[PDB]
């Protein structure tokens, strides 16, 4: 049973926390709810931490006073198909194995499921840790509350005696590295320097042994990722987001200068031994586009290569923790700005980008974004109660489960069936274009070995490799992006038609050169 | 059908021309509703010649208005059919005590769907002595058949005679020609204004009702609310025109400004130059007036004079009368025409008989004050994602259509909330009706005890006067079908008045009995 501490004693040293805490809606909430600092208080100085206090990072620490939000946060949507592979005629990318080749995603790329599972799913997917981590039982796949309480309560390490990345099962990969975890958990928020730079005060960095880092982490999407625990104010904590918006001055809405003045991030920096260590970004308004955009964006969180000379770019380089902060039509220029590509296609030899869930950068410029709508309006609205305080739901999911709040409050002349039909019209149209982009891209790729074997020149092959970069970018954006065009149907349509145009041009060039060489 | 030359008709029918050429039926030929070949061959402008036929079936309109016709014939199976009200499961458990020997004691069922109204009027146990009966108990479901014609589904047990008499032991012969005006207007060209005897009218208040019944077929004819020549909104019910115009009360007798905004313009049709029949053209399609042609308290029956007790028979216009007054003005209105309905068989008190006063109850209520009308809650437009949204044509409880009937205005309520608010009012009102019955029955049951104990005529007469008001302020609410929802504060005040009167009467009888003993 908790005993409150003398907050004034803490404030004597912790003046920034004092300024945040005394002024906001947690002014009456005592430190003991989230910190055990008895030995710390006995041993600290103005400058030395002394004994490190415990910080309780479980979402359950908030549940004593916010049970409603915590229960919603831990909830599971069983209708979100679990562990469903995308390289599959029943899913998003039937030809993915041809198109992605030997990239790590070829070992497994499933569709997303409920937020409660995010850290568990990161740990156990076949592409991440060589199959090292596994659910303790296949019964455990249902346990959202268990996952929230801690990954290691439901999964286990197949070899606690070693820390190396290796394969435990034949068809797995070891693609995980420490940067990944920033979009799964912030349990390490006090143990990771801004951007993951090596730092005297950081136990973990981009260059850490990822198996050891994994074992130190527990909880998914911590509540304090979107709310400052001291002031309650809305914020973001994700380093690479703050870097793009603030350090690089690109703004919260990089395509809209006025909106970027209306929605702002105010950086706060915390130090260790008088040296800058970590940052947060305080929001002036609770804009969920920025909160959700901590994770639902295209990023680098992985080694790659330089476009200029092909040299490896490893985890020591800041480019391996980067938000591109660009729409699909600006992405190629943004990747050139950092002189970077992800992988060389195993079949075609083309340098290629690897794209991931660019929801926010797709949403920019869309009709709903232009009308001031945000992610949470459609995916995470308030509950509706005849006789209750209407809190915000806290496990985002498709608007199909909540159409009256998500759509019909604005679109008041539609029935639920009509609004869903409008969704399906866009998704069906967009999916059809994705299928055709895959047909043409796979056709181009399958012709590369024919061309090489027929003696087609390097000049022709290099021309088509350059087309492959763009054919790939303007296809993969849309298999990566989870709305199947709904977030921006006109952009999806223009981009996918560009992918097809490029692949058709590449097929034509290869067929002509093969026929000439023959022969 | 082959169209007639309407220009030829107009040469002798300027009154119809003026209505037909300007409205939305200008292109609709006379042949849809009239057979006039022999009429044209034989008429002059001053001589009818052969009487042309006028088609009065709602199905005459269905050639071009099938959507409205289909809705009009529809049946709500959830509206409990042939359910007696003198019943612990229905509106008036002590009705047999309270009404005594009145004709309604033979049978008084709850209403059901409009399609059955004429059929139900013909076959109820209190109307024709059981003379008319469904041909089979299977026929009770047949709304469409009833619309097409009562005599396709019911039959006369003795076509060879025309007298009112009992065919079954517990029946009554309460029907008379005035009843039919709220069931059908098939007789619209055969009935003079108010049912006065008239050379041009084959039927009148004084007609042999059994013969009149056999000439009638269809329920609530479409043209009761719509002029068939111009399409404009109208009423045709004589007693309503008489209340609004002849009695000078106006369309909304409790709101002078609203009576100026909603106007009834009477139009009279002549026969051989003598006034014969009337309609009332409305300036707006006001369903309060359209529905109030029938859903009102009325006389449509013989009675007695308050002054001297003399019978008032069907020859007297008072037997076709709309009081057009709220419950608190009703006693005054009935005194104005010197009329009461019956003498209670037990107490000997002159009493009024009240019937479904929905319009006069609705007046002054919150919804009426806000411009809502009957059809807004009971007969709204259909709801279609991709269609022309026509108006439904068989009125029913808003519980079947809550979004349209209530939640479009009350946008902060769920369906369950709105129904909850209905039920709160109906439950509360029903509880007061039960208490009013308890007390009125206790008072009535004490009359024989008082008489047998030798209580004086003076005391009995004081209590008979109280009976009039205790009865009025109870029966209004068993007669009115909303169980208070139409005007909850008025139901509350009125029922508490009934109870107060009955309690006073009980006290007076008990004191006199005790003294006499
Ligand atoms: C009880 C000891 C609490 C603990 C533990 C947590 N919170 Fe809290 N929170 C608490 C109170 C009394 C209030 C003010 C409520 C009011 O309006 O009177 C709050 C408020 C918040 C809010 C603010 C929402 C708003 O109205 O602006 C947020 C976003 C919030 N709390 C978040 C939060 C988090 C993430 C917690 C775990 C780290 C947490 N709270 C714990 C009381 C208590
Ligand atoms: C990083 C910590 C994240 C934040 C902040 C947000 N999301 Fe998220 N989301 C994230 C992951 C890693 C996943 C997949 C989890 C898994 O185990 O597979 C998701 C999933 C979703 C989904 C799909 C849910 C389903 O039913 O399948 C949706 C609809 C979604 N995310 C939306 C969303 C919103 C609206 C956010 C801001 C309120 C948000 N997410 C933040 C990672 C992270
Ligand atoms: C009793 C006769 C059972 C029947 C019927 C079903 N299950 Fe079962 N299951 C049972 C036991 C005793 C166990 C082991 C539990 C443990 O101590 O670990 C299980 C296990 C499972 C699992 C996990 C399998 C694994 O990890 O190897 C799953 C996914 C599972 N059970 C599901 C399941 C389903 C869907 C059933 C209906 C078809 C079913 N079980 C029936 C006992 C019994
Ligand atoms: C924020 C910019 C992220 C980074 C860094 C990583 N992931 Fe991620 N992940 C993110 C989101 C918003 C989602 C849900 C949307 C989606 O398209 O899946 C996910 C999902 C996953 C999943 C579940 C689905 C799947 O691909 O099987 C896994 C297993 C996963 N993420 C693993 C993973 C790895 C190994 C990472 C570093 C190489 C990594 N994630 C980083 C957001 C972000
Ligand atoms: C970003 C992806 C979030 C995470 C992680 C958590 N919350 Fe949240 N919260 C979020 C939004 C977009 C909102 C609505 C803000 C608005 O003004 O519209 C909220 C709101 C709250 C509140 C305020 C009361 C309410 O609206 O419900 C509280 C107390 C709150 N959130 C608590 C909370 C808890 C306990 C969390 C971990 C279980 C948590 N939030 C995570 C966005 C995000
Ligand atoms: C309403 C105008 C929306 C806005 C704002 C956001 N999203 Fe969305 N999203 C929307 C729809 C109609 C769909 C298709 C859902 C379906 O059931 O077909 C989606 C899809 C997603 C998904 C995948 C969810 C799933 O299929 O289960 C995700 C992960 C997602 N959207 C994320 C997301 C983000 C991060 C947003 C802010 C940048 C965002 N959405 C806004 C509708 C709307
Ligand atoms: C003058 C030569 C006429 C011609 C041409 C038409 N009609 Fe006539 N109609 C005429 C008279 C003198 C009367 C009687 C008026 C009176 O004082 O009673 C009528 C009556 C009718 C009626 C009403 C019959 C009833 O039941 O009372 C109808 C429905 C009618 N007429 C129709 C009609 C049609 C459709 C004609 C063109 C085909 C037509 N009439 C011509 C005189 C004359
Ligand atoms: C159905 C859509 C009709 C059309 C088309 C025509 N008439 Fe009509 N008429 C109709 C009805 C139901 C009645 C009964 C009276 C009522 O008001 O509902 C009538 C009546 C007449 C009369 C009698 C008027 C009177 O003096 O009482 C006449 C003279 C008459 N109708 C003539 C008439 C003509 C000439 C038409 C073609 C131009 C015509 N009607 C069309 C129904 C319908
Ligand atoms: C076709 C030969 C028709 C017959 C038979 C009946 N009606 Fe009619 N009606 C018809 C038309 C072409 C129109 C105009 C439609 C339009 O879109 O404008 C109408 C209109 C009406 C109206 C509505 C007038 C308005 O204000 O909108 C009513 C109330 C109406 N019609 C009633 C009606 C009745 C009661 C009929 C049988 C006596 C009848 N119509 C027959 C075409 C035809
Ligand atoms: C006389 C021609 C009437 C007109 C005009 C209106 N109504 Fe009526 N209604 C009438 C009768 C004789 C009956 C009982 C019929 C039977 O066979 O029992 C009714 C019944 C109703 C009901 C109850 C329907 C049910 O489902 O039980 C309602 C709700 C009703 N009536 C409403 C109503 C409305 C709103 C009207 C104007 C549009 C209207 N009625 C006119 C007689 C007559
Ligand atoms: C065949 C073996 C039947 C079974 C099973 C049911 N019914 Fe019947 N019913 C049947 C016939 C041949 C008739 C007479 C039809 C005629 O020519 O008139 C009936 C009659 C009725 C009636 C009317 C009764 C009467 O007027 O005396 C009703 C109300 C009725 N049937 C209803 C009914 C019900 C509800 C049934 C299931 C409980 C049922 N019948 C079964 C033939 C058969
Ligand atoms: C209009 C002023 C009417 C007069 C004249 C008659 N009735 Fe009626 N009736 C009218 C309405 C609005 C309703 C439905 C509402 C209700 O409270 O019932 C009815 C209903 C009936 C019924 C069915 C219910 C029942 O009492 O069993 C019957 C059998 C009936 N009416 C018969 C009837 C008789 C015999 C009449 C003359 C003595 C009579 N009605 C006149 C409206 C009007
Ligand atoms: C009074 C009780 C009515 C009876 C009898 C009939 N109708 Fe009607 N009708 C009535 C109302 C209150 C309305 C709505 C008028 C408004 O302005 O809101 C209507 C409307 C029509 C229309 C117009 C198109 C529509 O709204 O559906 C038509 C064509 C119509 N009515 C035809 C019609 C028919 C064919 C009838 C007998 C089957 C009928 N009406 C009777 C009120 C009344
Ligand atoms: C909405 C504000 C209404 C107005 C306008 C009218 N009525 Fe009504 N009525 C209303 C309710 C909520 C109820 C109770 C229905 C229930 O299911 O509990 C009623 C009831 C009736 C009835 C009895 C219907 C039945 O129980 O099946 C009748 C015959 C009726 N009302 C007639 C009527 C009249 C004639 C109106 C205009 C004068 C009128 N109602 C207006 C709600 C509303
Ligand atoms: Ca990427
Ligand atoms: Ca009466
Ligand atoms: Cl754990
Ligand atoms: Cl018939
Ligand atoms: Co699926
Ligand atoms: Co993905
Ligand atoms: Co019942
Ligand atoms: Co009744
Ligand atoms: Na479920
Ligand atoms: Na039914």
């Amino acid at each position: 049973q908790l005993k409150p501490v003398d907050a004034l004693q803490c404030y004597d040293c912790h003046t920034q926390i004092e300024d945040m805490h005394v002024v906001g809606k947690h002014a009456t909430v005592n430190c003991v709810h989230c910190h055990d600092a008895t030995e710390h208080v006995e041993t600290a100085s103005a400058r030395r931490m002394g004994e490190r206090p415990v910080t309780h990072t479980s979402p359950e620490a908030c549940a004593s006073c916010h049970t409603a939000q915590f229960n919603s946060f831990a909830s599971v949507r069983h209708e979100s198909h679990p562990r469903e592979e995308k390289a599959n005629p029943r899913s998003r990318s039937p030809k993915f194995d041809t198109l992605i080749g030997a990239h790590g995603f070829s070992l497994e790329h499933a569709e997303p499921r409920s937020h409660a599972f995010m850290l568990v799913d990161h740990f156990i997917v076949d592409r991440a840790y060589g199959g090292r981590f596994q659910y303790k039982s296949w019964q455990n796949v249902t346990d959202g509350l268990g996952a929230v309480r801690g990954a290691w309560t439901v999964i286990e390490d197949m070899d606690p005696t070693t820390s190396d990345q290796r394969r435990f099962l034949a068809q797995t990969a070891t693609a995980a590295n420490p940067v990944c975890l920033n979009c799964k958990t912030q349990d390490h928020i006090l143990d990771w320097a801004y951007m993951g730079d090596e730092h005297d005060a950081a136990k973990w960095a981009r260059t850490s042994k990822v198996v050891d880092f994994a074992r130190d982490l527990h909880h998914p999407v911590n509540c304090y990722m979107c709310h400052d625990p001291h002031s309650t104010e809305p914020r973001v904590v994700r380093d690479a987001l703050i870097h793009a918006v603030v350090d690089q001055g690109l703004g919260t809405y990089p395509y809209d200068e006025a909106k970027s003045e209306h929605v702002t991030l105010t950086p706060v920096t915390f130090q260790r031994g008088g040296e800058d260590f970590r940052k947060i970004g305080l929001l002036n308004v609770a804009d969920s586009n920025l909160m959700c955009g901590q994770c639902h964006v295209e990023y680098n969180c992985n080694p790659g290569f330089q476009q200029s000379d092909g040299a490896p770019v490893g985890m020591d380089d800041r480019r391996t923790n980067h938000f591109f902060w660009a729409n699909v039509f600006d992405y190629a220029e943004a990747a050139k700005e950092i002189d970077f590509f992800d992988f060389t296609h195993v079949t075609t030899g083309a340098p290629l980008p690897k794209l991931q869930h660019p929801e926010l950068e797709t949403f920019w410029g869309s009709t709903h974004e232009r009308n001031g709508v945000t992610c949470a309006d459609c995916h995470m609205p308030r509950v509706k109660l005849e006789n209750g305080k209407e809190y915000t739901m806290h496990s985002p999911r498709t608007p199909r489960d909540m159409m009256n709040r998500a759509c019909l409050n604005c679109h008041d002349g539609w029935t639920e069936a009509e609004a869903e039909y409008a969704i399906d019209y866009i998704k069906n149209y967009t999916h059809g274009k994705i299928m055709k982009a895959e047909f043409w891209l796979a056709r181009m790729i399958d012709l590369f070995p024919v061309a090489k074997r027929a003696g087609v020149s390097e000049d022709v092959l290099n021309e088509v490799r350059a087309l492959h970069y763009d054919a790939h970018l303007h296809w993969e954006w849309w298999t990566a992006e989870n709305s199947v065009g709904f977030h921006n149907p006109d952009q999806a349509r223009e981009s996918l038609m560009k992918s097809i145009t490029k692949s058709k041009e590449g097929v034509g060039k290869l067929d002509a050169a093969i026929d000439a060489a023959v022969a």
